[PDB]
């Protein structure tokens, strides 16, 4: 079945780094390379911090900032955040697009970060 499996809510400290554990699934009979996107405040701000596709597309506010750790041929979606400040605090959504064949967690991930 269609789905992705991480943790409700994550807590960080300013400075720190954060990894957030990801698994995802998608049925057998679908025909498959996987573009991963995550992306943070999918319903407001919608801001892009990874995307295998094209990394040009990420948000300047998270290049360099972050990375997607998880192997996508082993259905993992990890990813790692940097340097957190405060502002990163917010929901973060993973999407994995195969081909009709894509799928948008609305779930999702939220972040605090404190000092
Ligand atoms: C396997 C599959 O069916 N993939 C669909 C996906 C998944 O159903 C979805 O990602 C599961 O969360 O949906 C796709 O279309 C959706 C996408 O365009 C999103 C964008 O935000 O909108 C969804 O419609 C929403 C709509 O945005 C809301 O305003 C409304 O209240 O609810 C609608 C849902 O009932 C689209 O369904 C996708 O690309 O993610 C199409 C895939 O084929």
């Amino acid at each position: 079945t269609w789905g992705v499996s991480s943790p409700k809510n994550v807590q960080g400290l300013s400075g720190s780094c954060l990894l957030i554990p990801c698994i995802f699934s998608y049925p057998a009979d679908v025909p498959v390379g996987i573009t991963a996107i995550w992306y943070y405040d999918y319903s407001g701000k919608r801001q892009v911090v990874i995307h295998s596709g094209d990394p040009k597309l990420v948000d300047k506010r998270f290049r360099g900032r972050a990375e997607l750790m998880g192997n996508m041929d082993h259905k993992v979606c990890n990813l790692l955040l940097k340097d957190l400040k405060p502002e990163d605090s917010g929901t973060y959504n993973f999407r994995f697009e195969i081909s009709s064949n894509r799928w948008l967690d609305v779930k999702g991930t939220t972040v605090t970060v404190t000092t």
